DNA sequence: CGCTAGTCGAC
DNA sequence: CGACTAGCG
């Protein structure tokens, strides 16, 4: 989650409509619709009571995309990436804390505060996601569960040419290298569009419109993989990459004080963490729908060594990866919950 | 000015 | 898993 990236490159945005992508294919970060739909029924989820409103909430958007002649591909989150496990456990503690706090505020009579706390404790399980999967497949909509983050999966789908745009609310997709990203889309088809090619319209960027420099900037600003240094944000990082001509990022980071004229002390931890975050943004494991195989987001460069990228995701057998991608296999228990087969009728 | 961190919407 | 803004370098 690049803190305030949208406001920073606002000059590259454009109010559009989904009708623009008629006859084409788009992929959706379904967690957004799932979350927003889960907000509507927070109490039943917090109490464990049966509910199915978020499903219809997703199906509204889905039926809209279908009505405007668009081909949607719902992408869901899979396994938890080790690089973002600290934040994961943080939210894991916070949601349970807010859960118990909600259960306690339920006894004080303050129902509004209890619901307000039940809203900030929403946990999107893979069972709900699976419900959305089956419900979407009922309408003939192709689904795909990412081996890890849905961000990398959507990124691959957009960069490979399977889809032409990505529907989401997360600006991380821009740092992954998505060509076109649709944001702020309502249930009618009204949203914003941030095109990569139009990043040059942002004067505040300068010569930082290339994918590599944009990535470096996003990481230096502080991502979900590596926390930024105390005092460094988007503008100062952009300034660093603007005033620097050296392609080797390591020396640049080592002289970040020389570029910004600030007494900045850079630990080795932040260097290794930077290389780590970069390798996570570049070579995170995704799943090829057509060839049915676990692949990195981008082709392995000569300067990198795949054996030292466990944090970017661990490899498993492609059959298991297929069973996870289809949603037949549970993400946690690794047990077979469903038995869907695309061979009996995206993948083809 | 730019950035940290707290804060409140979403439905 | 954002947007807005007070407090601060
Ligand atoms: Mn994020
Ligand atoms: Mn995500
Ligand atoms: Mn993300
Ligand atoms: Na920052």
């Amino acid at each position: 989650g690049i803190q305030g990236l949208l406001q920073f490159i606002k000059e590259a945005s454009e109010p559009i409509h989904v009708r623009k992508y008629k006859g084409q294919v788009v992929a959706v970060d379904t967690y957004c619709w799932l979350h927003k739909g889960a907000i509507a029924c927070a109490e039943k989820l917090a109490k464990g009571e049966p509910t199915d409103r978020y499903v219809g909430f997703c199906m509204k958007f889905v039926n809209m995309l279908l009505s405007h002649g668009i081909k949607p591909i719902l992408v869901f989150d899979g396994c938890t990436l080790p690089s973002k496990k600290e934040v994961e456990r943080s939210r894991r503690e916070r949601r349970q804390a807010n859960l118990l706090k909600g259960k306690q505020l339920l006894r004080e009579g303050k129902v509004s505060e209890a619901r307000e706390c039940f809203t900030r404790s929403i946990n999107i399980t893979h069972a709900m996601a699976h419900k959305v999967i089956k419900a979407a497949r009922s309408q003939g909509v192709d689904c795909l569960v990412a081996p890890y983050e849905a961000d990398a999966q959507l990124a691959y789908l957009n960069k490979a040419g399977i889809v032409q745009a990505i529907i989401t609310e997360d600006s991380d997709l821009l740092a992954f290298g998505c060509k076109k990203v649709i944001l702020k889309m309502d249930q009618f088809g009204n949203g914003l569009e941030i095109d990569q090619a139009r990043l040059g319209m942002c004067r505040q960027l300068g010569d930082v419109f290339t994918e590599e420099k944009f990535r470096y900037m996003c990481i230096l600003s502080g991502c979900d993989y590596l926390s930024s240094l105390r005092g460094i944000g988007l503008a100062k990082a952009c300034k660093v990459l603007r005033l620097a001509n050296n392609p080797d990022i390591v020396k640049v980071i080592k002289k970040i004080g020389h570029y910004l004229k600030m007494n900045i002390t850079v630990p080795e931890d932040y260097i290794n963490g930077f290389i780590r975050a970069n390798n996570t943004f570049l070579y995170q494991l995704v799943f090829d729908p057509i060839k049915r195989k676990l692949i990195p987001l981008n082709a392995y460069e000569d300067d990198v060594d795949p054996e030292t990228l466990s944090y970017a995701g661990q490899y498993v057998d492609d059959s298991i990866a297929l069973q996870i991608a289809l949603g037949n296999k549970d993400i946690n228990t690794f047990e077979q919950i469903d038995d869907y087969n695309p061979d009996t009728a995206l993948y083809f």
